[PDB]
């Protein structure tokens, strides 16, 4: 997410009328040096279901995280975000506001509803052969060296899926990732204006690339959920503004996330070279494997976020209305509560909980089943195909708040 200049400020006003909040621990998320995997954080969590921090309540135990993603009075937070910072009328504005993630009600349930079928898991299964085969031929044209495994693996996998599933030229792949990440979302509660014409200016250039694409659709329709969202369009179901809004969350979604995942699963194994080797021997461990990449290095630290639409109260504690609530997977994924010694990654064991790093309720990541198909091929084929990983310089991290994302990750498999 965007980092909102609150700067402490409303919820430290907060703070200051609630007595509930009195024995809350503090987390200073926004810290350039915090750490997710601090002792402090897990003494908060051992402390209490819930941390405050400058920008949000920070719910860390794996209940009430699942409990607060669902419960229908934590609204979505961007569309009064945007009225705090008081972003200007125009299209960062539009979209913060209009973006599948940033609606609630029947207006989500109608644009959501119009993007779910190819996440079926019969329609899963028709794009797994597809997956499988980009995996493999990505493997085939590998650096037998040090390289880096972002260009050369975690960025074209899900780029080429997204281009598929959006019927896009596949020999696009590479301009569909850069237009997806510099639509820069992580910037766009900025209240400096030369950062918001820079998020303004990649939205324009994706929607130059969207918006050809969906008129080509509208009259040479193909097999894809561009066509399929085209069709609901030629129905009167949305319009045209909702029409590429709706392409482009999906685009920018499911995208950057799933390069970044891939790239924390090597991270992991890397440290881990015994696991991944039991990954060969074994390679029907691999989904299993990905549930535990997935628990111990979401790439998205803190899923869902929300505000409350009212004043209410849970587990002892007053959510006015207006305050951000943040759930805190990665922390929640350490949860005693629910993990056996959690604090180790162990991809041998078989777990009675999922991960939840997909958020939950009725806007839990779209994409959760295509996410798994991806990352699961990769794990197999490349644990199957490779020695181990091991990191080959530096790695350079996103700095966006909430998000684990190497950029490259430099890398050989195997010393030889
Ligand atoms: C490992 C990869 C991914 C992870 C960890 C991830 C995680 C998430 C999370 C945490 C949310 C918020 C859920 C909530 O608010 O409760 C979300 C929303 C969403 N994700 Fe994903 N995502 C990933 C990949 C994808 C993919 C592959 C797609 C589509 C192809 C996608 C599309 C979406 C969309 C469209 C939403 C908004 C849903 C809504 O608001 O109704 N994401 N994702
Ligand atoms: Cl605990
Ligand atoms: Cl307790
Ligand atoms: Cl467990």
């Amino acid at each position: 997410i965007s980092e909102f200049d609150s700067e402490g400020s409303n919820m430290s006003t907060t703070a200051h009328t609630e007595p509930s909040w009195a024995d809350l621990p503090f987390l200073d998320f926004t810290d350039p040096n915090f750490s997710w995997d601090s002792p402090e954080v897990a003494e908060a969590r051992e402390k209490s279901w819930i941390a405050r921090t400058p920008l949000a309540l920070l719910v860390l135990r794996y209940a009430e995280a699942d409990q607060l993603a669902r419960d229908k009075r934590l609204i979505s937070g961007f569309r009064g975000l945007v009225d705090m910072v008081g972003t200007p009328e125009g299209p960062v504005r539009d979209f913060m506001v209009d973006f599948l993630q940033s609606l609630d009600g029947a207006d989500h349930r109608r644009l959501r509803g119009l993007a779910t079928h190819p996440f079926t898991p019969r329609r899963i299964t028709a794009v797994q052969p597809f997956v499988r085969s980009t995996v493999e031929q990505l493997i085939d044209k590998l650096p037998q060296g040090d390289f880096d495994f972002v260009q050369h693996f975690p960025h074209p996998l899900p780029a080429l899926v997204m281009c598929q599933l959006l019927g896009f030229p596949l020999e696009d792949y590479d301009t569909v990732g850069r237009l997806s990440i510099e639509t820069n979302l992580g910037l766009a509660l900025s209240n400096d204006q030369d950062i918001l014409v820079k998020v303004e200016q990649g939205l324009g250039r994706m929607f130059d690339y969207l918006v050809a694409a969906i008129e080509k659709r509208k009259v040479e329709p193909g097999d894809d959920l561009t066509s399929d969202i085209v069709r609901a369009f030629h129905d009167g179901v949305l319009d045209d503004y909702e029409l590429r809004t709706l392409v482009a969350t999906v685009l920018v979604a499911g995208y950057e996330t799933t390069n970044h995942q891939l790239a924390l699963a090597m991270y992991d194994f890397a440290q881990h070279p015994d696991q991944w080797m039991k990954i060969k021997e074994n390679p029907e461990l691999a989904p299993q494997a990905v549930e535990e990449v997935l628990r111990w290095s979401p790439t998205l630290p803190v899923t869902a976020t929300r505000v409350a639409a009212e004043d209410f109260e849970v587990n002892g504690v007053r959510i006015p209305t207006g305050t951000p609530v943040f759930m805190c997977a990665h922390v929640a994924h350490r949860d005693p509560r629910v993990f056996a010694d959690a604090d180790r990654f162990d991809i041998t064991v078989k777990r009675e909980a999922p991960s939840i790093a997909f958020g939950g309720g009725p806007h839990f990541c779209l994409g959760t089943a295509l996410a798994r198909l991806e990352l699961t091929e990769a794990v197999a084929a490349l644990a199957t195909r490779l020695d181990p990983p091991q990191i080959a310089g530096e790695i350079t991290w996103r700095h966006e708040l909430g998000v684990a994302g190497p950029d490259a990750l430099p890398l050989r498999f195997g010393a030889a």
